[PDB]
């Protein structure tokens, strides 16, 4: 009764992982595609999942950063989403926390990335006429030629400086796809996945 | 391009009926175990899949609704909880609605879990005071000898009759576990659980 108990949890861990593999897969693509809704509801049964899992392997909390991290860009332009305890930070600039936490190579689209969502950070926040908030997000992230150039958009309160239409939000948006086009090749070889296109795939 | 889009969500509606069930499972272990939060945090889980389901078979359906009767059942006593648009209606009530609606046989069991519910549905009432709510909840179910005896006590006001603890609260819940221990059993077969079981075993 009691060992009985212990197998069954054991197996609702193994399929709760599955599971969690199976739905960063289907968030990826959801963000690769601009299906925007289908991003929304995935996310939700993501979060979910993850409030049943206790012990984590490394590679289930890389997959659950990568999952926070889409969220977060996805809410970039949202400056009322509070995704930490301190109310201050930006989701922008906790993206930025996750993508240098995530066990990965430091490549150079890594580093284009993490200088794509530093200066989004500071023109999402121009765009918005907070100009004040601005210059305390460039003082949080930096923490000498890039620094000095934003902090001199930020005092002259140049909102659509040509600045941030030659590194804008498409072109961030667009290096991160690249990543998660990645991701995709990566996960889509995962159990669920691999099992349900089988199904699919026997039914032609 | 759109016939492999159109195949990987193919792919996601088969996964998602795979997660139903198993979810389903789990929800029915955590009732009939009485580990309230687990069945909580995976109400939440059943839920979120459900959202990202569109068209769904007749096992499917029933399988939601037992999920959904569950759920009513394990908030009888919150008599703020509003489960249908008509805010009139009762946790219990609702319960009741949905088991009426599940294509499933009306053996002797059904008929007593159905009667259970609907002497509760009033005893939860009384037993908050709220005499008027009763004999309106008597008067949406009731819709001879058995309405008799329970306009009588909602009349009388007699809050802890001999009656409520004869078809207590306790005797209800031991009557909807029995019923859940026939859908675990016709659930352990499924395919995540059959999976993820085996793994267990394979590391036993
Ligand atoms: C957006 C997806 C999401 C993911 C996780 C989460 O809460 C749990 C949480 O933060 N951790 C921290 C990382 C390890 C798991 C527990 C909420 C929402
Ligand atoms: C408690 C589990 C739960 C289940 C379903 C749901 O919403 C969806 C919903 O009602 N239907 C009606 C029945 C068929 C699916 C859509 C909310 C919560
Ligand atoms: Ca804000
Ligand atoms: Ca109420």
């Amino acid at each position: 009764e009691e060992e009985d108990a212990g197998l069954v949890a054991e197996a609702e861990a193994v399929a709760a992982g599955w599971m969690l593999d199976f739905l960063c897969l289907s968030l990826c693509r959801a963000f690769r595609d601009g299906r925007s809704e289908d991003f929304r509801r995935t996310r939700n049964s993501a979060e979910a999942i993850i409030h049943g899992l206790s012990s984590l392997t490394a590679c289930q909390l890389r997959t659950i950063y990568i999952c926070q991290f889409l969220t977060r860009i996805a809410a970039g332009k949202t400056l009322d989403a509070q995704f930490e305890n301190d109310e201050r930070i930006t989701p922008l600039e906790s993206a930025l926390m996750i993508w240098g936490s995530i066990e990965k190579e430091h490549d150079k689209l890594h580093e284009e990335i993490q200088n794509l969502i530093k200066i989004q950070a500071i023109a999402v926040c121009m765009e918005n006429g907070n100009f004040k908030e601005a210059e305390e997000v460039f003082e949080r992230i930096f923490g000498m030629p890039f620094k000095s150039k934003l902090l001199m958009i930020i005092s002259q309160k140049d909102t659509f400086h040509s600045f941030f239409q030659h590194f804008s939000y498409n072109h961030m948006m667009e290096k991160i796809k690249s990543y998660v086009n990645y991701v995709l090749s990566e996960k889509s070889s995962t159990f669920l996945m691999k099992a349900a296109a089988k199904v699919v795939e026997s039914k032609r």
